[PDB]
């Protein structure tokens, strides 16, 4: 259709857990991330325009900034680690997948894809991970269950992450059918 | 065919009007824009060559520089706003669409497409909007009526915008059939 | 003798009395000198002190700017235009932005403001030092002659934080 | 009066007491002055002396950093979190990174350390000089108050090389 | 096949002649040019490897550097201009097309295409013209007679341009069948 | 002690007596010092004063440049070549461009010209200061020894504005 | 599938041998190289995730860093040269092809392709050679016998190159079937 | 007080006594000061004086470099390796490249060499000044202790031009 790119950035720490392999150690990854959101629009109606100081980018930015100065962990990580995570940072995000630049590109696609119910369609997300590389998601990657199924209830944002939202009920509104931009 | 890119830039303020949604506020957007004009040429005859200090780029640059240190508003905006716009800036442009980076890429495509009647064909326009992203138009986007139909009489340039043209009758010449480069 | 640079951007419209209207992307370098590194004057993102400084600096972003001493019936047309406006005690330019941003950051703050660089699109920059702030020939800066709008003040973390700053608190 | 710049990167998490957690890409410029260019003080990649300096500097990479004087039960949560940790004698920031990296490089080394620039993502930098290292107001730096973890020390070419440095050898 | 890009640069002045249109003026264009040579190789034999301090890139560089600190004019320009060109610069190149960034990309393609007789194939040339844009040639553009047919005898290099060649008979060797890299 | 940089580009051909012909993209940094910021000396795009400066600077763009003291029968061949020419009182180079652009901007203008940097393609730059303008060893600069062509003068906003500048007005 | 790029760099010297052509001289090439590894992943399981301070990138980095501050020569070079190579640098690599940016892109593809036996697939390698250009390998280039067949036993790493590996038996493990990440 | 920068690149291998072998892309900034701008000392591309300087600087490109005082039987292996070699009177590094390139450019040349910056890949740079050239502690530089090879000397515009420089001519 018509290609739109929108640029976001965030600063993050996240956990990669290990194998039971004897050489595989657990690691944490604080990096700078850059995010290209790639949209295709068949229609530039006002309700799905994306621009600063408007509502719809306001929600996408608020979800995307949730990962900024937050830590991300897997749901199925060991609960001693997860409890040390929540002590570590009051900004924490619980993910249904192990956090990576790879899965961030799937997660940010899905979050933007869910927000765009309010034509305008998420085409792709590229997440650049510092100077070491990028991951690019497409639509097939989102519905890939071998990659790990993404539902809105599988991403759990912290209270303090919700504390900085413009609307505190933003994410719960999209868990229901509640249509965003009248 | 053969790909030509030509680079333009302009500095602009424009209006995005709001919904009747209770949270949707009106916003103004002063930014730096960069413009990639993408041409395909089957023939490098002199009359549709594009180069500095020649006539045909002279007209495309003059139309493109119309948006520089100008304000852009929608035709169907509220007339108190539109009259405040014309008081605000003697460089003003009235648009048949709400101004955005998205619609600039359609508008600049169409303006360049209309100028190239004087082979050489506008392929695409990319408008980069400061560091926050870009919109890319193709030919399907121009004739999309859901995006908003573009005619030459729907873009109204200010007197003071016309004041800086190399030819004051440039735009009126293209409203008629008047063929540009003999 | 610690040099700290902190980096800001904003996207602004403003006026100069042809009278001319200026929509540009801006970049700010805020240059600080430090000799304590005590926590109350620390500049870092998700704490408090840079939160004041970034709120005052992002106040200029998607707002228009005008002179006080511009003609009144264009000042209404400035603030009919959108509810993000800042009234300025000098005529807004990138030269005057570098003085104003220096003055705002200095009033917030042993961290002192050494210099402010404001880049205006690709056409260059202005760099204020402290001596530029102390000219009445460049236009004297006090706090109350900068007036932010009601909806500029809406976006701030504390909406009262400018009105605090003009008092002791 | 030879200026040498050597360039380093690292990817770090750290803490500041809202208390806030900071994951950033960092860049280091290490600025040296030289007047001998004798081989034992030479800084070059696959030899020895920059091998000490890069090992100490890459120690900060995919590790977390915390204060000594942070609360103990969050310090356990800092080092439950991963086995790459560094205990620091000041509260970690990019300002304090520029002092610490200066101090580590100076202790390694006629090459002396002139300045260290540490860039924190795209939000700017801090630049230490020697006078910044000699403030107790900024937090006094000795070698033993920096504690690297057991697995930070694992990655080094000699794992003993810090414990050598605190002695004469 | 396998994509190879090789980067060249040159500094040039050239003539664009005008119409008999009353507003169309003659112009000269001194610019910095950057050149991407795009090769596809099915075979990395030694004789058509391209690398510094080898023979085959040596010839391609020598032809490409012919345009550096040279002036380019059209063959069919007015002979008073052409004679003023040869007085102006002892480095001059006579071209069978009007010189432009557009035609440079065709000319450099053709020159590299002719040199690669000595598998390895010119895919494309991109000529970037200062900060104002680029032209990209493909193989269809070379054999386009509407763009202007390119033969080796239609490009005439100056004596002083030939003076800087590693081999003075390089270009005459390729006018014959003389195979380059034994 | 306000530093202002304004940025310009131009695309030029010129001559040096092998005699050699030079077609390059150029970038100009114009460095100004300011202590008034009064409106008549203000440098900004769509007003007036930078309109003089950019017209004189864009005069060099898609024009050829030659020495006065070049041989006459190549000077005709210089201005047979195109009607955009500038006669120069020194032999044109990027070194002499930085002096000439300094001199033109100084004659236009409390803003004074501090320095001019002219970058010649990717091969480097020349940076004039005021002391470079005051050498007869570098070639003395007066206004009338720079001669713009008839069609260089055609493109200007006022075509008379150079001939104004040589007088008081 | 899903595109992953991972960035590597190395600093290298290598030999290009000559023809029996009278003008073809032997040359050595010390350069800075930048390496884009392009992966396609159908599955982000832990065992073929690529990330710093994990095992699988650890091996790919260790093989890639083998070329850093090493010299590369052809197996079929003259043995006086090869023996002068091994005297010259205790970090040396013997290659079954003549070393170039072109063949590095094939070699690095193949090495990464062999390491990914432990879904995740090497798509492409781009090797940028200083500021002068790049070579891009795809899968067809690897199995091209006209380009020169790549087997693990044809790349011989020096003892001192092996000395810096995290595992000294890494390369021998992949010569056997020994599966890497349990 | 004219600053001129001219920019050069070269792609080099060299040795340091693990003994380590170094293949890097290099960038050179040559910084000059000027007060005459007379034509015989002019630095510009397709004339003569930069032709000497670029030939001497491109001599380092796709050549190996070694110490004089390296062991002989590795010096044969250095110049068995290719016929582009340069014998150096100091051990080659980017620090010593900045001194050598300074010394070569100074000997060629009122233009004097102010400084030379040599950047070694992405790991940083060394910047020589004149005082660095006048240390015997850094290794004294004379012209004859730099020996270019027979085929390095082959590529030059005059192959004799170094052997001219060591004499008066
Ligand atoms: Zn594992
Ligand atoms: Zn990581
Ligand atoms: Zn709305
Ligand atoms: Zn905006
Ligand atoms: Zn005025
Ligand atoms: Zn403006
Ligand atoms: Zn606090
Ligand atoms: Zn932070
Ligand atoms: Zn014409
Ligand atoms: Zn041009
Ligand atoms: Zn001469
Ligand atoms: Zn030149
Ligand atoms: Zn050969
Ligand atoms: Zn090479
Ligand atoms: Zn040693
Ligand atoms: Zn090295």
């Amino acid at each position: 259709h018509m290609l739109i790119r929108k640029l976001f950035k965030f600063e993050n720490a996240h956990v990669v857990r290990n194998c039971t392999s004897d050489r595989c150690k657990r690691s944490i990854h604080g990096h700078s991330y850059k995010v290209e959101l790639l949209l295709k629009a068949s229609k530039l109606d006002h309700g799905q325009m994306v621009y600063d100081f408007g509502l719809l980018k306001g929600v996408i930015k608020d979800l995307f900034d949730s990962f900024d100065h937050a830590i991300c962990f897997w749901e199925k990580d060991d609960p001693q680690y997860i409890d040390a995570c929540k002590t570590f940072s009051a900004r924490w995000i619980s993910l249904p997948v192990s956090p990576s630049a790879e899965q961030f590109s799937r997660i940010f696609f899905y979050l933007a894809q869910q927000v765009l119910q309010s034509d305008v369609e998420v085409y792709s997300v590229i997440v650049h991970e510092t100077d070491t590389g990028y991951a690019q998601s497409f639509l097939e990657d989102i519905q890939n269950e071998q990659m790990g199924l993404l539902n809105l209830e599988g991403i759990i944002f912290s209270e303090q992450v919700q504390s900085e939202w413009a609307d505190p009920n933003m994410y719960e509104n999209l868990k229901q059918g509640i249509k965003f931009h009248n």
